[PDB]
């Protein structure tokens, strides 16, 4: 059965806010370029002290009171092995081969601290804030919603779907059960949507400049149409014929491949450079990193932390409680100091081999004039110019393959937990460990497909980044709550 | 009744340091700007050296044996809200709108790092420099003071007026109350009373700017000479008549005020920039945080260290005992690493706000070339130029009104509080709680008004430099044998 | 007795080694400078890890579960004042007055992060570089293996010559005795040959440039095989004879010596300088020290790192098990955390305290051009550079006859050691506490001679520095074997 009360609203605003944006998408590409460049240039602090502030109960949980407390109150279910790679598997996905691969061009091409273009200088810092962005800083940021989760999961023996059930301690239960408890998860979802939603505008077009590498057909907006409509489909199969089983399976080939492409990238990319360069750029990281996690440019106005630092947070933002959740669910048992710890060392590890392997490899393709980037994104758009990364590389189809599988499937297990984390999270709450409505599941996944395609209509990057820094607004705050709860309602039944 | 053993040395060497610098102001600043060049040129490390020592001894009070140590072991007399914000009042002076406006204009014009006039990397580190001289880390080398004088107060319940009461278990009471604890007495008071009188000599040209400004009189030094009279007045009868209400009223007025003019710069000052700014320079304090601590330039001899940072550790020096003793009164029952913690958090919060919203506005200013400062500087001096940045904001006059008020009474609480300091050291100890003689009070308050007309008749900074940094010569010893004491003391009667 | 298990294989290649070497110093000379270019630019990391990692072990043993553990468990045989002394001494010898003086040219000339030739940003990061080279950095990694071994001698009570008698407890008794176990005696052995070889080739030349300026008699390379003959003699009566007396002595003097040579330099190099220098680059350590920590310039390919920082950690390497059984004899009855503590303090103090004094000093004299250096150098080689830098100081003849003496004897002590060192290791464990077999002692003193003859002859620090970084690529592994076999024992028998 579903719940109206959280049901009709992101549906109704959701299929509002394409109407207006797929009635002309020139005027959007107007706002786009216009909210985006507002939220990032007066608000962009905002994100960053969230980040250090998140940061700071990071170090308050490992040398807190609350550090040898455990939750749950029992042996763990994963031994420390199966646990740690559980999170080394999860760092495999379609955004991050997207991100991986590019990231280090535009760090390169316009640096940050007013350095100039190409400069060596410029290069050194290149990796650098990839391992900033994507390293133990935004990971330490998640601990305290992992550990609020894990709390009362575990400790308080409650079982959360929508974020709303668990501010019962600091709004009391007239709030929650009210208005205010509802405008959050009205909120939380529709901010999840488009999150998700960005996902598939990023996968999508992977998906298919390797199909026009390997099957020469041509790359059209038609044909992002077609492959979402099929994914739909492979997921609307896999949902009705229980199969979760071989979702599971897929699942697992996928972080095994994950690891057969980055050893073979790291392997034929030059291995000497990869291993010199991260060295390089460890201690590049460690030197600058206040100077990093403080940026917001105010006297030169370059436009560097608000175009990658704040947006990155608001994708940080974002996914908070959706992956702390995750982390939650697995961390069963366990203290919240061996949490902390193990987390951002075995999430880092994941994060950290990518960004290097394949930006570290990316970089090189520029420093020896392989490849032109600014030419392939002028012409073909982004996707392409990382395709032809991974196509510069020894046995280029047996590569492309390899990336081809990986980031489609990639996509596929995207979408099934996608559907299946908004139709529980939509509907009414059943016997936990019931499927959702098999038919709602549905119907979400294509509410997300029409904004992927949208977000794909309109082109260009922009619409990616605007709508999940939109998305990061409110749950800047949602985020908050979530933690004032824990260490409002911990104070009580811990100590 | 009073102490000739102390009252009578002072008095004759202040009496004759105005003799021969009054009677030939020439000459004077032939050799106030020879004995600044010697001191810090030579001597300038051993005062950063003194900072880093202090700075190590706050992190062994947080995390060593004494950490968990209750100075006076009942319940405090304040609640931690009224307590803090103690210290987030005493920030509030006339010298601090000095500093706090011009302050950013050295370190943009002149930067450090040998870096190029007005440079953007110049206009980076301007703030960031503020809040490392008016940060945590200065403020952390006074708890070292403030823990040992709570310790003496509340521990050993003693009472100290000269400092000299306090090194009576390293030296003996042989030496304390012989000639070795009047040298040191002699020294702490002439050097208090330089400091002190450079207070008004920063004080009073701010004062007179306002007056200028909103009267229309011309600023001149025989009017810099009658408001420094009428401040006497104003203070001899407040002393004659009781008025200890009065003046605790006004000294309230103007902390409230302080807030009520800071908030109005903020708000109309570009709200956007400071914070944007300030976030800035908080990563661009702790990336360079270490190279400013340890800063000397030997080998480009740019004068910059010398110039600022090892002056202002002179002003730190000497207002060690003034102002660690006010943090002892205060800091009544709680626990060493309690003090500590709240002290520099709410000490901190106090001096950065001021020289962000009073700098950070300063700067945009010069930025947007609405003001020339070098030009006002070279023709008005100093505190005209600072009165004009005020004068650039919308409602002046308002403005104006505001801190020539603020301005105001900032001084007269500092002379009413400067007489009583010295005449209690200055007499004898009678009944704590008691007046000082009502006469002695007076005699002080005029000392130093001619002190601070004499600072003024030289003109310039320097004089003011010269006497506080000559002041932070003997006071660099007294400080640390202070702690000496405790640290000595503490070793037998806590473990 | 002799261990033919360990006697005859490096005796062989040792042997073989110079063969190979002597016939033809052209052919040497390039592999000799092709040997070094291999490791240092593909394995230069490796080292640089090591020296991050066992860092690492530093901050856990001082805050781990060993921290309080006791080694030995009673008093300790020497107060702290003489063992850190002990210490403090130990930090004398010929190679680093070599190091001390012509270090900081190197750094100044051609020097790291990309930085212009002479430049004053060159000047700047002079100094802090060699006491980050120097500093309590590399000395904290001695410490894993230092309390490895005074566990090993004291809680496990055994007694170890040979490295391999450690590795029992990861490899068992079945691979410790038999080719496993001499396999890495055989390697520990000819890379500390190599090691101790080159420490005569640093030492001679600047003996004989002091006896070219006291006595005139021209520097040849016949001259060095006279004064390492003339080493041997003197060792070869002082070992057969007893005289265990008069060689303490010498070493006492060399130390009580040593300090003179430092204060004379100090005293009238500048003092003013070498103080405001040394401020200026501790603060310019702090900041930039995760950069030197990690750096290996794969974008630039300046070479700095290579040249330099893998060089010295090679040197780091080697010393380890020579120099930590030292520290682990003393270190008798003490606690780990106070080892690790006292050892780092008071072997920093002595090395940083040679650094910027001979440093500071070199440096002022091509600051204020009295010498050119690299016109020195190409003509009469680096050990003349260096002794024309004491001869420019007040005093010069006597200053060259503290120098000469102290060069002399620092090697003499160093001989008398190194042939101890040697053939205990060298023959069958015979009670502790006697004296090695007389004639095998006398016989390493002439191997190793041949080898430094030989670095002489070749000519050129290259020689010095890949005979050193060879050593230390088989003893990368050696060092960390006896740690984990500590990290696993202590894991056994301490809890
Ligand atoms: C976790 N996150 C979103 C910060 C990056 C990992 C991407 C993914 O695993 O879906
Ligand atoms: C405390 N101090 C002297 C370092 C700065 C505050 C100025 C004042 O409150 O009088
Ligand atoms: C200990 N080490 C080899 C790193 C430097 C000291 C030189 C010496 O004392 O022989």
């Amino acid at each position: 059965g579903i719940e109206p009360k959280v049901f009709f609203p992101p549906l109704i605003i959701v299929g509002i806010l394409c109407w207006l944006t797929v009635r002309d998408l020139d005027a959007s590409n107007e706002v786009i370029n216009a909210v985006f460049s507002y939220v990032t240039n007066v608000w962009g602090w905002a994100f960053e002290w969230y980040m250090v502030i998140m940061f700071g109960g990071w170090f308050w949980l490992v040398f807190g009171r609350y550090a040898k407390k455990r939750l749950g109150d029992e042996k763990p279910e994963f031994s420390t092995a199966s646990w740690i790679f559980m999170m080394f598997a999860s760092c495999t996905s379609a955004a991050v081969l997207f991100w991986g691969s590019i990231e280090i061009y535009y760090y390169i091409s316009s640096p940050p601290f007013g350095m100039e273009g190409y400069s060596a200088p410029a290069k050194e810092i290149g990796l650098a804030y990839s391992l900033f962005h994507w390293g133990p800083l935004p990971w330490a940021t998640y601990s305290f919603l992992s550990v609020a989760f894990a709390y009362f999961f575990f400790v308080r023996k409650m079982e959360v779907i929508r974020p709303s059930s668990t501010l019962v301690p600091l709004v009391g239960e007239k709030h929650v059960n009210g208005l205010f408890g509802t405008v959050v998860d009205n909120f939380y979802l529709v901010a999840l949507i488009l999150a998700m939603g960005t996902s598939l505008g990023l996968a999508t077009p992977l998906v298919t400049e390797c199909i026009q590498y390997l099957f020469g057909i041509p790359h059209t907006l038609q044909l992002d149409a077609i492959i979402i409509s099929c994914w739909i489909l492979l997921n609307a199969i896999c949902v009705a014929f229980g199969l979760q089983k071989g979702v599971k399976i897929a699942s697992d080939v996928e972080t095994y491949l994950s690891f057969l492409m980055l050893g073979w990238v790291f392997i034929v990319g030059g291995a000497s450079f990869i291993v010199n360069y991260f060295t390089d750029s460890v201690g590049t990281l460690l030197m600058y990193m206040p100077r990093m996690l403080f940026y917001t440019d105010p006297i030169g106005k370059g436009g560097f932390p608000q175009a990658w630092t704040v947006f990155y947070w608001a994708w940080w933002v974002i996914y908070a409680i959706q992956m702390s959740i995750f982390l939650a669910r697995i961390s069963k048992g366990r203290t919240v100091r061996e949490l902390c710890l193990g987390m951002v060392s075995g999430l880092t590890a994941g994060t950290w081999l990518i960004w290097t392997i394949l930006g570290g490899n990316t970089l090189q393709l520029i420093d020896q004039n392989i490849l032109n980037i600014p030419q392939l994104i002028d012409q073909y758009g982004v996707p392409r110019a990382i395709i032809e990364t991974w196509a510069a590389l020894p046995l280029s189809t047996a590569t492309m393959w390899g990336f081809f599988i990986l980031c489609f499937i990639a996509t596929v297990t995207l979408i099934n937990a996608c559907s299946y984390t908004l139709a529980m999270s939509t509907c009414r709450s059943m016997k936990e460990g019931a499927d959702p409505p098999l038919l709602v599941r549905i119907g979400w996944s294509v509410l997300v497909g029409i904004i992927g395609i949208i977000l794909l209509a309109l082109g260009g990057l922009k619409p990616i980044q605007t709508a999940i820094i939109a998305g990061g607004c409110p749950l800047f705050f949602v985020n908050i709550m979530v933690t004032l709860s824990f260490i409002k309602d911990a104070k009580v039944h811990w100590k």
